[PDB]
């Protein structure tokens, strides 16, 4: 069923060209805030534990997330498909983790900012509840910075949740990064090409770019770009069964999710403020030089780098 079990990004964050499968991120909850997710897929059914809607007239509304759109899905198997019961399915970054779908986006893709802040609360309302730790994926932002959006971050981030989120496709030029990536509560993910340049990864052109004010001093501000993952041509689970290739920061975003819920996992006792810097220290040392605006060290095309396994 598969074309390719192990994609060229899983292969480029694991740091082996031969991977078979992926393993790590027991214990830890991914919250994919997205169009949903296809909560029969082979690849993910081992691993969706909760399942609900904030896009509908009450909510939360339990026990429904059906993605009509693919995107969630693809989000989803790249952070924790799990290769299926039969081994013959596609593996995510932390097969293990356990998967939150929350569906903020309408089936267009587009969601409402309130449904959004909601979810973002309701993932940390949930992480208290069951005392288990939890990561927030939000695949999704706009130029603007919605203050319900930002409110809900910051409320997440102090029940002691980490937030990853997209940079955003508005790229190359400079201060093009969105909104939540932006914030300096959330980890704002730019995407990779499978490209080299300058002896690195290549940032993808439509990744959006932080400022140069703020960037090189390996510090998060507002507006700045935090780590690079593979976003361009990404296989991964689709929608009404089966796989699809679709590109973006989207698809960058949940390399880092799953990365993180694989390093939490490893290091359980971490705080969220902890694992950053354990992710962070990952990006430096593995310096992104390619692409507009990228250069030696901390740049606002490709943040502090490619963090890996
Ligand atoms: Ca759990
Ligand atoms: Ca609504
Ligand atoms: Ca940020
Ligand atoms: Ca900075
Ligand atoms: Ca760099």
């Amino acid at each position: 069923r598969a074309s390719q079990q192990i994609p060229w990004g899983i292969k480029a964050i694991y740091n082996n060209d031969t991977l078979t499968s992926t393993t790590g991120g027991s214990g830890i909850n991914i919250a994919v805030l997205d169009t949903g997710v296809n909560t029969s897929h082979p690849d993910l059914v081992n691993n969706v534990e909760q399942c609900k809607d904030f896009t509908g007239a009450t909510t939360p509304i339990n026990n429904s997330c059906t993605d009509r759109n693919g995107h969630g899905t693809h989000v989803a198997g790249t952070a924790l498909a799990d290769g299926g019961s039969d081994q013959a399915g596609i593996y995510g970054v932390a097969p293990d983790a356990d998967l939150w779908a929350y569906k903020v986006l309408l089936d267009s893709g587009s969601g409402y900012s309130d449904d959004i802040a909601a979810a973002i609360r309701h993932a940390a309302d949930q992480a208290t509840a069951t005392g288990t730790k939890t990561i927030i994926s939000m695949s999704l932002g706009s130029s603007a910075n919605n203050s319900l959006i930002s409110s809900a971050v910051n409320y997440a981030y102090s029940k002691g949740v980490l937030i990853v989120a997209a940079a955003g496709n508005s790229g190359y030029s400079q201060g093009t990064i969105g909104y939540p990536g932006a914030l300096p509560n959330a980890i704002a993910v730019a995407a990779l090409e499978n490209v080299q340049q300058n002896g690195t990864y290549r940032v993808a052109d439509y990744s959006s770019r932080g400022y140069i004010s703020t960037a090189g001093d390996y510090v998060i501000q507002e507006g700045d770009i935090e780590i690079s993952a593979p976003g361009s041509s990404v296989y991964s689970t689709w929608y009404n069964g089966g796989y699809n290739t679709i590109s973006g920061t989207s698809m960058a975003t949940p390399h880092v999710s799953g990365l993180a819920a694989k390093i939490w996992a490893e290091n359980p006792s971490l705080s969220n403020t902890q694992l950053r810097s354990n992710l962070q220290e990952r990006a430096k040392s593995v310096d992104i030089k390619g692409g507009y605006g990228a250069a030696i060290g901390d740049d606002y095309a490709s943040g502090f780098g490619f963090a890996r396994v």
